[PDB]
C-alpha cells in the first residue's frame, strides 16, 4: 500500500514562501528518489526537482535553482519542498512522485519513472519537447502519438516516459523506459522509438481513452523534461 500523502491546500500573497509537506508510507523511503512536480491551471506538466531521500543531495532546473529548496526528514519519512518570491504564475497544483531506486553500481536520479503520486496541493498567488495538439480516433481504430526531442535527449536515451491524465484526476503511469509497461496497464499501450521521436500507440482505441497525454524524458545534466501535451478525442 505504498502511498503519498502532501500538506493541505494554500493561498499565498505575491513576495511570499511556501513550505508543501510530503508524508510516504508502505516502503523504505530512502531507497527511492522523490521527485517534485507542479501542474498549471489550464497548462500542462513541469518538473521542478529530484531529491535523494538517504544522501539528502537535491537538484532542480535552471529557473527555480535559486528560488527552490528541497529538503528531506528521515527520522519522520517526509519531503518538504521550500518556494520563494512567489508570482501569479506559480499558482499550480503540487505534487510529488517517486523516482527511480537508489542503487549503488547505477543512477536512477533522472529516471522519468513516476509510478506513485501524491494527492496534489494546490497553491494559489494573488515548451520543451513538442507534442500534437490534438489527436482525434474513433472506436476500435488505433492511433499514435507523436513526441519530438532533441539529439541530447530523446535521440540519445532510451528513457521516456508516458502518462494519461483525466480532467481532475492525477497523472497516471502508462509507459516507462520507451516501450515498457507497469503493473495494470491495459496490453493496448505500446511504446516505440526513432531518431528524435518517441511515440506511444494505442490499439483498440476505446472511450476510456478520453484523456490527456504527456511524455517526459532525460534532459542532459540531472535534469528531466515534460512535454506539452496531446488531447485524444474518441468519435
Amino acid at each position: 500500500q505504498v502511498q503519498l500523502v502532501q500538506s493541505g491546500a494554500e493561498m499565498k500573497k505575491p513576495g511570499a514562501s511556501v513550505r508543501v509537506s510530503c508524508k510516504a508510507s508502505g516502503y523504505t523511503f530512502t531507497d527511492y528518489y522523490i521527485h517534485w512536480v507542479r501542474q498549471a491551471p489550464g497548462q500542462g506538466p513541469e518538473w521542478m526537482g529530484w531529491i535523494n531521500p538517504s544522501t539528502g543531495r537535491t537538484n532542480s532546473p535552471q529557473k527555480f535553482q535559486g528560488r527552490v529548496t528541497m529538503t528531506r526528514d528521515t527520522s519522520i519519512s517526509t519531503a518538504y519542498m521550500d518556494l520563494n518570491r512567489l508570482t501569479s504564475d506559480d499558482t499550480a497544483m503540487y505534487y510529488c512522485t517517486t523516482g527511480g531506486w537508489i542503487g549503488l553500481y547505477s543512477d536512477t536520479s533522472g529516471y522519468p519513472n513516476f509510478d506513485y503520486w501524491g494527492q496534489g496541493t494546490l497553491v494559489t498567488v494573488s515548451s520543451a519537447l513538442t507534442q500534437p495538439a490534438s489527436v482525434s480516433g474513433s472506436p476500435g481504430q488505433s492511433i499514435t502519438i507523436s513526441c519530438t526531442g532533441t539529439n541530447y535527449d530523446v535521440g540519445s536515451y532510451n528513457l521516456v516516459s508516458w502518462y494519461q491524465q483525466h480532467p481532475g484526476k492525477v497523472p497516471k503511469y502508462i509507459i516507462y523506459e520507451v516501450n515498457k509497461r507497469p503493473s495494470g496497464v491495459s496490453n493496448r499501450f505500446s511504446g516505440s522509438k526513432s531518431g528524435n521521436t518517441a511515440s506511444l500507440t494505442i490499439s483498440g482505441l476505446q472511450a476510456e481513452d478520453e484523456a490527456t497525454y504527456y511524455c517526459c524524458s532525460y534532459a542532459g545534466s540531472s535534469i528531466i523534461f515534460f512535454g506539452g501535451g496531446t488531447k485524444l478525442t474518441v468519435h
